């Protein structure tokens, strides 16, 4: 042994990996080593070229909205070389290679002004590019140039069953420097048991006076005996005054298959939060709340009745937050073998489980031997996501959820990635499969890549929780990357680095000329000899940003003054010559944000599985440090807000025609008007069941925009989850230009009905996805949104256990509470967020 390159790593990551400052034992570093194979496995069986071209493709069949889009077995493919430019016609099923040979009768088909290939073995209409412009109404340009060197890529050289004794821990005592001012209060300690967030057992100390050092020196024995304790069962240890206040977590059975033995000295994080599950202490050690304890082995490795199989079917085919009865549990259990038939019944069977008896524990790795019909069973995403969520700590369990994983496609990864990198928070342990998983993925994948590392490294920069365990995994995936990313995500972070002191230096200073200039010059510095002359939009990778258009910046008018910024494209192959937007924010965690916009991406996709396309626009978010990140301006946007303050302003005084009066405006030809009325009808739709669903739907209008082309899209999703009557956003004047007004009906506005009914009951059709990936979300991601009146919100909003027509019926409902309401609830929310009241 590299020193400036741990120390560039180091940059990169934003924590020091090597750092063993904050640790009672070497699981990390175990796990920075267990991390070498699975790394150098996969950097040494990828194809270099496909690596390096990194195709963006899918599997899925082509929409039926896109089909419609295409004449005939025909798509044209425009082609540009030095100053030559020729057009050529295409079948939406042959392959980019033979298109080539159709152009001349060694190069590669490159998408002008991106870093995206048309290449490898697959028809032209599987290229996610392709489907993009289509959808959009957008022409295929391509620029033919030569192949990406590989070389580029280069990756740099390098018994417990025999234990029948009772478990027991001895709360030595807590100490804290400096108590809460609140005289007096009482307190204890509770020791849990837990495992998958069953309390195996529990035991509490005595009370005594809540002073700065507090000694019980007591024994807590607990009804579990050693050796029945499970490999991933933790020692929870809180305080409560008297309300808890602390919390820390300590692992049983180690890393190594060990019983944890001696002495610790374990500082305490201070207040179904997924922090709540760490394993991590806290590393402000001056000021945190400090629990000493000590322990005292090795882990080794007929017919049914018809009125219960109906039993046992009407309990496997509830949602996956319907609780289950002590008797639903021993059903299961009794008749685990028939159960372990239905993939479905596997996350409720699996939680029939006893896991603090090491024989029944026994028995289920017996069921878990005998797994043909799981092997065989078609991938089932939420299925497999139940198994990787908070309910689960056994890692044969978690394991066989992995492995169904590894048939998904990239296309597929992209779209589950957020929260999958999100569920390594329910790992009992650093090193797992679900993190080795991600590690290969996105060493497979530059796409996947780009967004692990993003994707990592903002929880590393803000969760002091899991940052250590993140930035495990983020190192490993640098180690394979290769050079080019490496130097790439160098440059992108360098970037951001300085554009986010700029932005604190401006809040630090309506907006006067002087913050105004102050901005301006600032940004005029960077620009000088300063800022990297070319950087990947993190958001959007194959997107590379120049330099600035420090015209076109300014720091919008907002209470946490954002910086509007503006960017001229790199790649000179790019046709147009619009700017790159993006908005620079601090003071939010955008991290909820990025949520709320990849659960949109996930409804979108189970609309096209039923052909179906609301036209939702989820706009790029990255959050890159703490309380910091980056968003993507749309272009030709305005707010609902500003659209009416026109004819107004000051007063609330919102009209009925406005909207689409401004619509009118904006469209030149009448024709383009009605389809921006009918991508409006589909947009609205779309955002009111996708945010009716979630639960977001009750907007101030300024925090709702709409495109020049019609399309509406909600925005700042932080403020609403950070301050968390109608349904959703459907106000007269969104109902003009439908052709309403009052007791009326209009084409468009049945054609709005229809739809909101069709991709509602579409999304109950995927109501366990949708049920786990919610219930994930806030855990992961809502700290503030973690009560089980938070976490079920959606069971009632998806109508759970409702006949379509029932449930059409509710949603058609929640539309007639909108009309009734009219502009009544806007009118409030502007005399509360526009003024104060
Ligand atoms: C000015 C501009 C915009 C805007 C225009 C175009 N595209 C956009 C994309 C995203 C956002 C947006 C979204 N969420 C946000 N949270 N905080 C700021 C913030 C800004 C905003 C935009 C919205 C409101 N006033």
């Amino acid at each position: 042994m590299s020193q400036a390159f741990q120390r560039q790593l180091t940059a990169l990551i934003g924590y020091d990996v090597t750092d063993v400052s904050n640790v009672h034992d070497d699981e990390l570093e175990f796990t920075r080593r267990g991390l070498v194979t699975p790394r150098m496995a996969e950097v040494a069986s990828r194809d270099p070229k496909l690596y390096a071209m990194h195709p963006w493709v899918t599997s899925k069949p082509l929409p039926e909205y896109l089909w419609k889009k295409i004449a005939n077995n025909c798509i044209f493919i425009v082609i540009h070389r030095s100053t030559t430019s020729q057009t050529i016609k295409v079948s939406p099923d042959d392959t980019p290679g033979a298109i080539l040979q159709s152009f001349f009768t060694d190069f590669v088909l490159r998408v002008c002004g991106r870093d995206e290939y048309l290449v490898g073995e697959t028809p032209i209409k599987n290229f996610q590019w392709v489907r993009q412009c289509l959808k959009n109404g957008e022409e295929i340009h391509v620029v033919l140039d030569t192949p990406p060197d590989p070389a580029l890529d280069e990756v740099r050289k390098e018994s417990l069953w025999d234990c029948d004794r009772k478990f027991r821990v001895k709360i030595r005592g807590i100490d804290i420097p400096v108590l809460p001012r609140n005289t007096d209060l009482t307190v204890f300690v509770e020791a849990n048991i837990q495992h998958g967030q069953q309390v195996l057992c529990q035991r509490r100390t005595s009370p005594k006076p809540f002073t700065e050092e507090v000694l019980w020196n007591v024994w807590l024995e607990f009804s579990i005996k050693i050796k029945d304790l499970p490999k991933g069962a933790l020692l929870n240890l809180q305080i409560y005054c008297g309300q808890l206040l602390y919390y820390v977590n300590l692992l049983l059975i180690d890393h190594r298959f060990l019983l944890r033995r001696g002495e610790y000295v374990l500082h305490m994080w201070q207040i179904f939060n997924a922090d709540k599950l760490t394993s991590a202490t806290n590393p402000d050690k001056e000021n945190s709340m400090s629990i000493s304890i000590l322990l005292d082995i090795a882990l080794p490795k007929a017919e049914m009745p018809n009125q219960l199989r109906k039993q046992l079917e009407a309990i496997i085919a509830t949602d996956p937050l319907n609780p289950l009865t002590a008797e639903d549990k021993e059903l299961l259990w009794h008749f685990r073998y028939e159960s372990l038939k239905h993939p479905k019944a596997y996350p409720k069977l699996f939680s029939s489980v006893k896991w603090g008896q090491q024989e029944i524990v026994a028995k289920t790795y017996q069921l878990l031997a005998r797994r043909e019909v799981w092997d065989q069973s078609a991938l089932d995403v939420g299925l497999t996501m139940q198994l990787l969520d908070c309910n689960f700590s056994d890692e044969n369990v978690r394991a066989i959820a992995v492995q169904k994983l590894e048939s998904l496609e990239d296309d597929d990864v992209l779209h589950y990635l957020l929260q999958l990198v999100q569920a390594v928070k329910f790992e009992p342990y650093h090193d797992s499969a679900l993190a080795r998983f991600l590690l290969k993925r996105g060493l497979r994948n530059k796409r996947i890549g780009h967004f692990l590392f993003w994707f990592l490294r903002s929880e590393i920069a803000q969760s002091r929780h899991y940052q250590q365990r993140f930035a495990v995994i983020l190192e490993a995936y640098l180690r394979g990357c290769g050079t080019a990313m490496l130097h790439d995500f160098t440059q992108q972070v360098q970037v951001i680095e300085m554009l986010q002191k700029v932005t604190l230096d401006i809040k630090s200073l309506d907006v006067s000329s002087q913050v105004i200039s102050q901005l301006k010059q600032k940004l005029e510095n960077l620009q000088n000899l300063n800022l990297p002359e070319s950087f990947r939009v993190p958001y959007d990778p194959g997107l590379k940003a120049g330099a600035l258009a420090i015209e076109k910046c300014k720091v919008m008018a907002s209470k946490k003054k954002p910086l509007w910024l503006e960017f001229k494209c790199a790649d000179p192959t790019a046709l147009s010559n619009e700017t790159i937007g993006i908005i620079f924010k601090h003071g939010d965690d955008l991290r909820q944000d990025m949520l709320i916009l990849q659960i949109l991406r996930i409804m979108e996709s189970i609309w096209e599985t039923e052909s179906l396309d609301l036209c939702l626009l989820p706009y790029g978010c990255i959050s890159t440090g703490d309380k910091i990140g980056m968003i993507e301006i749309v272009k030709d946007a305005t707010t609902i807000a500003k659209i009416q303050q026109s004819t107004v302003g000051n007063t609330g005084a919102f009209k009925d025609e406005v909207l689409n009066h401004w619509l009118k405006e904006k469209s030149p030809t009448e024709e383009k008007f009605q389809a921006a009325v009918e991508r409006f009808v589909y947009s609205c739709a779309g955002y009111c069941v996708a945010t009716f669903v979630l639960g977001i739907g009750d907007r101030h209008n300024d925090n709702i925009m709409i495109t020049e082309t019609g399309n509406l899209f909600h925005i700042d999703f932080g403020h609403i989850l950070g301050n968390y009557r109608v349904p959703f956003v459907l106000t007269p004047d969104f109902l003009f230009v439908m052709g309403t007004s009052g007791k009326k009906t209009s084409p468009h506005f049945q054609k709005f009905q229809d739809v909101c009914v069709k991709a509602y009951l579409a999304l109950r059709h995927h109501t366990n996805l949708l049920i786990i990936l919610f219930s994930m979300m806030l855990m992961t991601g809502m700290p503030q949104l973690t009560s089980k009146e938070d976490i079920e919100y959606i069971r009632d909003a998806l109508t759970v256990g409702k006949n379509e027509e029932d449930a059409k019926k509710y949603f058609l409902d929640q539309i007639e509470v909108c009309r009734d309401k009219g502009w009544t609830v806007q009118f409030n929310w502007f005399l509360h967020l526009v003024l104060g009241i």
